[PDB]
């Protein structure tokens, strides 16, 4: 379920144009999805997603 | 829980504005939140983050 959830976010992320991403108020909410799943996520491998 | 507070720590100086970082008052008080801590973090892959 852990692997699952990481997976189901990480594609959130990969599916977005970069004109959204550049724009810092859309990666504000979807960067505050993350930060209220707590630790049911891998916060090592979703941390420095979004710039990448 | 202790890699939970590492990644926690982690996620604060990943962040941070880079204007943030290179005021040398904000990263003071950001690596001092790591010397209370004590050996309940990995000092290894905790010392040279902000600079990365």
């Amino acid at each position: 379920q852990r692997e699952a959830n990481t997976q189901s976010y990480l594609d959130q992320v990969a599916a977005s144009t970069l004109e959204q991403l550049s724009n810092a108020d859309y990666r504000s909410g979807l960067e505050a999805q993350r930060d209220a799943m707590g630790m049911n996520l891998d916060r090592a491998a979703t941390r420095d997603a979004i710039t990448k």
